[PDB]
């Protein structure tokens, strides 16, 4: 009876991201991550790599299952049957453009946000920051799930 | 399968507080609204008449329950089966403090938070500003439900 | 003996744009509405469809006029023989660059910046939003006046 | 035509309030400044002080008055015939709160809001923190108008 | 010929405070902890448990000094021969009112103010929420030092 | 034994930035200031350029110098024998940005992150804004030092 999407671009997905995964699954009866496209193309890694990270990395919740997501979130969302959206909150996120971006789902499709803030050890990582350090040569492994981190150290390597 | 606490001392309830009250009874099979004690004596109404008005103010919703919490608020969440609070985001929420909260009763408790960001039309309104604009005669009758304003007319008649 | 500016790109102005020069208008004897170039090109719609569209969302305030402005703000305002400018709030406002533009106009000029909070129903959209949204088949024609959804509908036709 | 109101408790007056004064009346023909009573009793100056300390910090403002505020300020607002509330900004300000306020003043009587930055060196002076460091030994001279340093150095002496 | 002051109330000192001590400790040639005074009465340990507390969690910092403030913190910066302060940032801080004092200090004695993130497993940890929990029958014996623990056990027995 | 990093574009050096080093210079035995590669090029003045407006306006400080860095700023810092940053707050900061990554850094590398407020008056400038109003022909004169100034002028003459 109960769902929630979390919609994110996944590109890596990070501890951070499954943190929330685990959090919404944990309270919802089923959970749908939707990967977003990259339409004006200059991500690192390509739609297939993300969904593959993302089912990678969550074996562990069987109640969870991963789409693509195409247009606005608020169409994936009511697509899927639900009326709810659960971001996390972490160091560095642009609340206030999120809660603009909430309100504005309320008003459009009656679409409920929950937001949960990230576990202080996952705080401080975001996909971008994550890449940014690892291009440089940063170890942020303990950051990024497993499936994550071999396929960035193969684009090292 | 799921539920949600909505703990708050409610003195009184207002519309910003049913608003989330509505949107947590709709993405959670149940919720229980848990209304603190106010120990060191001082609030506008006392325990019985703010769990009269809530219960009053919540008729629509079949799926939510009123009771009144003692000690921690995961040690209530806890003992209704639930691990989860769902809290209102308001304009004056002291958000750092929600968030410091937040962090700290899932570090005791394992208990998750989500944040949802009221209806604008009842976003400025707390209970404490609505007892103090009221107390001086101003009109706050748009901001809290019907059982509410006939008892706070009540106090000034 | 008193007057205001109100600048911005306007690409389109929105409900919210006209709740600000509406009390702008309501507490200063001019008021001018400064649309400024898009010099990068690359906006949604040209400065003349942008004039027209302030223009004719605003016939209800007689001591309101609209300009184009060039060049820095603060030069623009004084040329109208001013030196106040007044800002609207709102949700996913960068108030911190808001602030230091205002910190900065002062210092060079001398002019003031006051800014007021849009009323809570019109507090969630902004130009960028609005146009993402509708561009992806939202409705936002409550956040808008009528003479811009009547030029966006013919774009999305 | 035009009117603000500039509200607070003024115990004492610093050049952060003055500097906002002096925006206000540049930018509107009347300017009140509405001293509010300490009703629980526990400021420093008294009524008659903190009236005496505006009016002689503000002789150069020939279009600006001083009052005592009663009740709502929304109710003194509009008793001078206004609907323009102008409140500085400064660091330490509870700009949360200041919105809520805000929202709830033009909500209960359509008055607006103006916000204006005071000037970076008076940023960091309060009322409050003035009295502060002063009764501590502190030298805040240079942050509080003459009228105020002669009664406060006489409080020391 | 460097060394920072650490201002606090430590009633009781966390892993945070902790955290904040060592990285002065490893930044500036001396560190003072300088414990202020609880003048109006009502703090949980008295001055010389407070002391005690914070020397006993600091053993392992050689350059690291405990001392009693009284006061301006500023007249106790500069009576240690130094000129700096060093305070943490947690989740909760007031981050306005430290700015606000942070600037005042310069003004009135010259002494910088630097702020530094406490580590993301002790941000949320404040001597206040700490002692509330505990007092409430929570565990945060993972967020404060042993020899705190031992102190708020026996209170507790 | 003492010793930070102040890195940055510095395109070009405030007096913002100034103040900060001499905060940091009177507080460590060694000051480095790192000035960062503009990679993807776009900046105004090139290397060259900012090194030398940098040491020209930093001759007061003896125990400061200048470097270009490359690749992580931690990686700097430690190369620099330090493990300490050193970075300024002002109005428009993006501080939650800098305190993602202050804790990526400590994360990665074990170097500490210390913040300090910018003096009121130098608050409100930064390179970029800077740069934008005096191609707009505003003075920021004050806000820059005078070997900028000199540069800027013949930019523009």
């Amino acid at each position: 009876m109960t769902g929630a999407v979390c919609p994110g671009s996944f590109d890596p997905v990070t501890l951070g991201h499954v943190d929330i995964f685990e959090r919404a699954a944990a309270q919802f009866d089923e959970v749908v991550v939707a990967i977003l496209v990259n339409p004006a193309k200059t991500g690192m890694f390509d739609l297939d790599e993300r969904i593959a990270m993302v089912k990678e990395s969550t074996t562990h919740l069987p109640n969870l299952r991963v789409q693509v997501g195409h247009g606005l979130v608020v169409d994936f969302v009511r697509s899927c049957g639900m009326t709810a959206i659960v971001k996390g909150l972490r160091t560095g996120t642009d609340f206030e453009y999120e809660l603009q971006m909430a309100q504005m789902n309320k008003h459009i499709a009656g679409v409920d946000t929950f937001f949960v803030a990230t576990a202080p050890r996952y705080s401080f990582v975001s996909s971008s920051l994550a890449k940014e350090v690892a291009m440089l040569g940063g170890d942020v492994s303990e950051l990024l799930p497993e499936p994550v981190n071999r396929r960035l150290r193969d684009r090292l390597n």
